[PDB]
């Protein structure tokens, strides 16, 4: 494919500057470690390094050096949709490269062929108990796949080269990528939609197809491509994307490495905040101001009760970003179009004005400023996808258009496998200068 | 239970510590990270911490401050039996403590209480394809019975607090550790017995009861709970105990966290090394040497061929031991005991003598000594596991016993998200003076 040819070139531009960092500037210090910071979760360690994204605390996250405007901007857009074809996302995050329309269409043509879900996953989802939780199922799907891995019988045929390893690790990526939407859907539709099933449209592309499969009308195709391409990816330091880092540098394939990523956004501190905040904000709405839209007045001191009785705004803060989440304004935008006078949103949008203002004069979370999840539940909610477990397998098919162009990097590059050291409480101690 | 109260007085003692730590000496730096060290996976960065093992690049591991022979030595065997309960391992990951018999007995007791598996785990399994890899397996019914996590219910019901999460944390570790044997033994009947199922022995401990529902017979319930105590724990920076350790972070349930950990000790780089080493042995016993046992000659310059031809001895080398593993010492002691007249185990004896002293004139492998993996699979093809496939199943099920107790403390000590930062090639130039142009 031209995909892959475009990406071997990349790699054989990309592998001596690697080479050059660690022959030249191996010993280049780049930060520290305090014992603050081992105990809390490597919190700011400078310690992965990906090319696919970087997230700015000032001016959030760039796509592979391009903002998130710039992206929606330049990326070339579905036919008879507003929003860019996703496949040409995954484009931009493999190769570096803006595709033309001739490039995007190759890559739609290519998930249009591999998108078909196996019917063991079929069968295996129905062997799980029906009240299992969505993302739990998401994961088994993936996990089930590894059945299929190119990657794994490629090593399991004593094949392996550290040149050329990136190759069936594309392919893994291809077809798993191709495939999470349609397993996505098959989910939704077998726990929520009384488990009949809307077949692939052939002449869809995975935006399109997804929103067909999920049984959601127009607009939902450009919902779902603006949502996919937003959650992409965030660096490889968030848990989900450095999950599958971690599992894939042991040289397990995608599917391995994906489900196990798929288990770490399930978890409440990662892959929860969007049907948080929309529950929170749906029950402020119903029991703090009499099921109405309240005044700016009303809201600006709603706010402070909650903070000053020692309670979050859900959806504000983050680990890195200290400025407006990007991501956060790329839905705002959407909303503005399309929903502008729903309720939830109408709230969500007093909430930008009024917390932020309010959250610095207190001065006491670091990032006084909405994220992403802030916003996503009011665009899902108002289409009809009320089912709140389900919005974390949203961002788990999105979040694998990054990660999955992350670990055919890592192998491209020969990532080694990631190991850092232990150390215990008593040695903590000991370098404090405690008896 | 008193295992549990037990655990409890542990935390209340050790919390005032973490605090102190973080209150007063926040700022005192304990590392840095180069560039050689980001690109090559946080290598000797000293960004984890945990007390239930510590890995010693000299000494090796040792578990709760005792070494492997302490251990070995200091825990409850089980009556009849030449091994430890397993189950009194867990104790002393669990508590710091060597159990007393009567301590052992009651982990015990709750261990037979909670073995029994799901059904849905069994349909689970048969709805995957029979063709599918037993780890794929494994890691699926632990996935399957994320639907039983206490942790997930408490969590979703309102209920999280600091201060108690660790409760139910342990709860599920107890549930899926004593579930876990079962759960490797049916995947191993299912795949490799022709689909027939020994049932469980409920008065048999954790290791019997695996041998027994493996259909093995006397000594394999010690070779199990040996191999289940080696494998136990090797500090939390390894690939498995890392991955349930950063998911768990993100305050997913033990069942998510030891999935995801399965998926990462299912890697080449992690969990094969077992199988390489035996199936490496069995093909040079076979081409190499007329398919006999060598002589120390024979094997010295055989070595030598492999190596200066490009290519590596299996089951030697680490990331951070730098010395002979006492895992895989411990193991010798177990072969030289129950079959030092077999023929594969012999060629691992030699290969003990012979490939140090070689690899270290090479002077190329930072530790030119045995880790466990040298020696775990010779014992194994002994008593007639000669799956290969399933040997990381095994390592899996051993490395429960670690791992979920380090999830519990986790939760116990608040340890918070795992969220490090990346970097840009183009900002590691920057750094090395390349750019910046």
């Amino acid at each position: 494919s031209f995909l892959k040819e475009k990406l071997a070139e990349k790699i054989a531009q990309h592998r001596p500057r690697t080479t050059r960092l660690l022959k030249e500037f191996g010993n280049v210090k780049i930060d520290e470690v305090t014992i603050s910071q081992a105990i809390g979760g490597m919190r700011g360690i400078k310690s992965l390094v990906t090319d696919i994204s970087y997230l700015d605390p000032e001016e959030g996250i760039r796509f592979r050096g391009y903002t998130i405007p710039e992206v929606l901007e330049k990326l070339p857009k579905v036919p008879g949709a507003e929003m860019p074809y996703v496949e040409g996302h995954f484009y931009l995050l493999l190769t570096g490269d803006v595709p033309t329309e001739k490039e995007v269409k190759e890559v739609a043509e290519e998930f249009k062929k591999r998108r078909a879900l196996p019917e063991y996953v079929k069968d295996t989802l129905k062997a799980m108990p029906r009240d299992t939780h969505p993302m739990t199922m998401f994961a088994a799907g993936i996990l089930a796949m590894q059945r299929e891995s190119k990657f794994a019988a490629y090593y399991n045929a004593g094949k392996f080269n550290k040149n050329t390893a990136w190759e069936p690790m594309f392919e893994d990526a291809m077809d798993l990528m191709a495939k999470l939407p349609s397993l996505g859907a098959y989910i939704y539709r077998m726990k929520y939609k009384s488990d009949t099933h809307i077949p692939s449209n052939p002449d869809l592309d995975l935006g399109g197809d997804f929103a067909n499969m999920m049984g959601i009308d127009k607009p939902y195709d450009d919902v779902a491509r603006l949502y996919f391409i937003l959650h992409s990816d965030h660096e490889s330091g968030n848990v989900s994307a450095h999950t599958a880092h971690l599992v894939a540098s042991a040289l397990s394939d995608a599917y391995y490495a994906y489900s196990a990523a798929m288990c770490g956004l399930a978890g409440p501190l990662h892959g929860l905040a969007n049907q948080e905040v929309l529950k929170w904000i749906q029950e402020t709405i119903d029991k703090k101001l009499g099921g109405k839209v309240p005044t700016k007045e009303e809201l600006k001191k709603f706010v402070e009760e909650t903070l000053s009785s020692g309670q979050v705004i859900p959806g504000y803060g983050h680990a890195v970003l200290r400025k407006t989440d990007p991501r956060y304004v790329a839905q705002r935008e959407f909303a503005l179009k399309h929903m502008p006078d729903d309720p939830i949103f109408q709230v969500v949008s007093m909430l930008y004005e009024v917390v932020p203002p309010i959250l610095s004069s207190l001065g006491k979370v670091k990032d006084p400023w909405p994220n992403v999840d802030a916003h996503s539940g009011c665009i899902q909610w108002h289409y009809g996808v009320v089912e709140y477990d389900f919005y974390t397998v949203l961002f788990g098919i999105g979040r694998a258009l990054g990660v999955l162009a992350n670990l055919v990097w890592d192998r491209a590059l020969g990532y080694a496998i990631e190991r850092p050291k232990s150390v215990t409480t008593d040695m903590l101690e000991k370098w404090a200068g405690i008896k």
